[PDB]
């Protein structure tokens, strides 16, 4: 039967197939390629993705997120006490492990991570059922090269739960490698730079007659595109209230507004050098209108940026590698489309050029679709 390629991130999921030749990255309802992970349980129904994303404004602690954090730690671990703190839905000590309680008919209901996990799965492998026209029962699933034995096996656990045999797991930087075609005969050592929505992780993998091996691994779980988005809202928030005596921190509805404008002047930024933010009555009789240039952006952010290099010492010092060891850099995450990004890790490296793909967004995804089509022959 079929067996499809699934990138179960930490803010988003992508899943493609392999047929004919080709790896297809497949549309989600609304026609995109990336989908929100988000499981909301709102006035008795549940919705998966964008349309529980957009919940997540006016009912905070029924629309659950970033879950990829939780599952399989435990509740005592220092970096859920850390996640417990920022997320706002309820997250309680099963025996001694994290898990998350919301109301369904006001009824309180408690999930393993691994549940609402397998609810993303669940509708990653609708969308791929639907474009092939079959039942799909098999996938690789990708999971970060420091996920340990417990972490593998509670996303195994969701992949069941979902009706998904799991037939492989593999580690982001060998997708990505695949992804990437990288040439698997001889010896190559490879940093896969990896900037998501939510998280940043750094590998050397070294590819050595078709063995891939994760070398080294570092990064900031808690630094991504969001925290970009965050600076620039956090920024204009001051200048409007400057200009209007209106603090829109005190509207949620406005915040949402803002945030969905701020997040397309981003993307513009990685092309164009100014783009406009417009709400028209961001509150009734008020409008937002605002120029953000490209140099404001990568000021607002530049801190962050360079941020990104301490996991890169870190992994160059752990392998014992010299800069010049690197053969090549590969770009994973929508972020690394940020063109300071690039300036700033090609000047780590003295003047290496990183390979940025034409959508690092779909890389993940792409080669555990590729590894699907290695599986089956
Ligand atoms: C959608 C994103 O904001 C998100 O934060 C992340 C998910 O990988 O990728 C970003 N992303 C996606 C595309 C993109 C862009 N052209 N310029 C900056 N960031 C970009
Ligand atoms: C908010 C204000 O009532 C302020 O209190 C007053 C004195 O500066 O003038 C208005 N103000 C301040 C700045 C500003 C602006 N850029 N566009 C409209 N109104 C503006």
């Amino acid at each position: 039967g079929p067996v499809i390629g699934i990138d179960l991130g930490t803010t988003y999921s992508c899943v493609g197939v392999f047929k004919n030749g080709r790896v297809e990255i497949l549309n989600n309802e609304l026609g995109n390629r990336i989908t929100p992970s988000y499981v909301s349980f709102v006035d008795g129904e549940r919705k998966v993705g964008e349309a529980a994303k957009l919940e997540a404004t006016l009912h905070p602690t029924q629309t659950v997120f970033d879950v990829k954090r939780l599952i399989g730690r435990k509740f005592d671990d220092q970096e859920v006490v850390k996640d417990r703190s920022l997320l706002p839905y309820e997250i309680v000590n099963n025996q001694g492990k994290p898990n998350i309680k919301v109301q369904i008919k006001d009824k309180d209901t408690t999930f393993a991570p691994e549940q609402i996990s397998a609810m993303v799965l669940e509708k990653m492998k609708e969308i791929a059922q639907s474009f092939l026209g079959k039942p799909v029962k098999n996938a690789v699933v990708t999971v970060p090269a420091y996920f340990n034995d417990a972490q593998r096996q509670a996303t195994k656990d969701a992949g069941t739960i979902a009706g998904l045999n799991i037939v492989r797991i593999i580690n982001e930087p060998t997708a990505a490698a695949l992804a990437y075609g990288l040439d698997k005969k001889e010896e190559t050592s490879i940093l896969v730079y990896d900037l998501g929505g939510g998280t940043f992780d750094v590998s050397i993998l070294v590819i050595d007659n078709g063995v891939f091996e994760v070398y080294a691994t570092a990064g900031n779980t808690h630094l991504g595109g969001e925290d970009f988005d965050q600076r620039v809202m956090d920024y204009f928030i001051k200048m409007f209230k400057k200009k209007n005596n209106i603090d829109l921190r005190t509207d949620k509805r406005a915040i949402q507004k803002l945030r969905k404008e701020v997040e397309i002047a981003k993307r513009n930024l990685s092309v164009v050098h100014s783009t406009q933010i417009e709400i028209e009555d961001i509150v009734e009789g008020h409008n937002f209108s605002e120029t953000l240039t490209r140099a404001k952006f990568e000021e607002l952010n530049d801190d962050l940026f360079r941020e990104t290099l301490e996991p890169v010492k870190k992994v160059l010092d752990d392998a014992k590698y010299e800069k010049s060891k690197i053969d090549e850099i590969v770009l994973v995450g929508g972020s690394t489309r940020i063109p300071k990004i690039q300036q700033i890790i090609k000047e780590f490296f003295n003047g290496k050029e990183p390979n940025r793909g034409i959508n690092p967004d779909e890389a993940v995804a792409y080669g555990a679709a590729i590894q699907a089509g290695i599986i089956l022959g």
